[PDB]
């Protein structure tokens, strides 16, 4: 727009490029996302500027000019991926990990209550500020690391449970300082999940053998010990995590239910120490 002047390219998303820009009018710095334009979609996005939550990056404005679509979001100073890389030496403190997980579950609970899912949760689209907050951003070579199993198996009508899986993967990563399922292809992704949680069957996941991309020929791996998977997460944390990583989407814990888990008994809001 004629009112915004780009400062620098923040990066490349999947729905277009994102730029850090200054609003020549308000003088504010924002995150500018550049994407005729489908009308059905216009009404959709117009609905995003409506669902506001403390843990959802605010969509300040939606500019639709010359068949171009510009989404103006609030600017946050860092993403979780960066913070985690900067904390690789000692890891993010548990209290802060617990605080971020809680906040993200809150944002998700809100999203899901309005039948809105993220679909592509990952460290790169989780934004944080100096205050100690974390927010969901960029709603739905792309990473497959946080992709839920029903998605990898071809379920077209997946549920809000896919976001819980992704968050579960992010939660484990914050704790061990290592991606849980770092696949580099759908099948590799799938098998890495199978090797760790065991190949799903009709017993733990009824209806799994009737999934679009399910192959009767998939190898049959045994489920690995969870204490070996996510140490030194305490029993409450591992208990919560296992419930977020259930194969059966219907058995997987909901965001609202997860907030009441014992793990958050002693949850606080620590302030992050970050370099900008
Ligand atoms: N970490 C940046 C990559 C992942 C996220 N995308 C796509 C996307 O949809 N980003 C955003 C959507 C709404 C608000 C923001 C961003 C976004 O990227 C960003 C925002 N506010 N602050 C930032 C950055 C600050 C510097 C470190 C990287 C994040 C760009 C590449």
């Amino acid at each position: 727009m004629e009112n915004f002047q780009k400062v620098e390219k923040i990066g490349e998303g999947t729905y277009g490029v994102v730029y850090k820009a200054r609003n020549k009018l308000t003088g504010e710095v924002v995150a500018l996302k550049k994407i005729g334009v489908p009308s059905t979609a216009i009404r959709e996005i117009s609905l995003l500027k409506e669902l506001n939550h403390p843990n959802i990056v605010k969509l300040l404005d939606v500019i639709h000019t010359e068949n171009k679509l510009y989404l103006v979001f609030e600017f946050l100073h860092q993403d979780l991926k960066k913070f985690m890389d900067a904390s690789a030496l000692t890891g993010i403190p548990l209290p802060l990990i617990k605080s971020y997980l809680f906040q993200l579950l809150q944002g998700l609970a809100f999203c899901h209550s309005h039948r809105v899912l993220h679909r592509d949760l990952k460290p790169q689209n989780l934004l944080i500020n100096t205050e100690g907050a974390i927010k969901l951003a960029d709603f739905g070579v792309v990473t497959l690391w946080y992709r839920a199993p029903e998605i990898l198996l071809g379920c077209k009508y997946y549920s809000t449970a896919v976001d819980i899986w992704s968050l579960g993967c992010i939660f484990a990563e914050m704790v061990t300082r290592r991606a849980l399922f770092p696949g580099d292809s759908e099948i590799d992704q799938l098998f890495r999940i199978f090797r760790t949680l065991g190949t799903p069957d009709e017993v733990v996941w009824p209806g799994v053998t009737s999934m679009p991309d399910y192959k009767p020929s998939f190898p049959k791996w045994a489920r690995q010990d969870f204490s070996k998977v996510v140490p030194p997460l305490d029993e409450d944390g591992r208990s919560l995590l296992s419930q977020m990583l259930h194969y059966d989407p219907n058995k997987r814990i909901s965001a609202k239910a997860a907030l009441a888990h014992p793990f958050f008994q002693d949850v606080t809001k620590p302030v992050p120490h970050l370099r900008l």
